[PDB]
């Protein structure tokens, strides 16, 4: 393709696949980072990376709550980390058998 031109303006200024600060709405103080999964009309959908994605919710683009990445330095506030590499592991089925792993000393 790249065969001609294409030029537009964006409807609030966010775009799809991207990271960006989000403030937990239950919790005003804690901000967490986002991936914008679909951008609406003027709203976009906040993925938490890691928590389910029930959690996920449709948030306005243009909403005070929203930061992007790095508001965690402009305005001085501590960043909270995800949830953990292995939480966000669903649909794993273990089948086989495992060992035991106690057995203390004394004598």
């Amino acid at each position: 393709g790249s065969s001609g031109s294409s030029g537009v303006k964006p409807p609030h200024g966010f775009q799809k696949k991207m990271k960006l600060e989000v403030v937990d709405k239950r919790n005003p103080m804690f901000i967490r980072v986002a991936t914008v999964a679909d951008t609406d009309d003027h709203r976009v959908k906040v993925h938490f990376d890691g928590w389910n994605n029930c959690y996920d919710y449709w948030i306005d683009a243009d909403s005070p709550d929203i930061h992007p990445v790095g508001w965690c330095s402009k305005t001085g506030h501590p960043l909270q980390p995800p949830l953990s590499p292995l939480e966000l592991m669903e649909a794993s089925e273990h089948g086989g058998c495992s060992t035991p792993g106690s057995g203390p000393s004394s004598g």
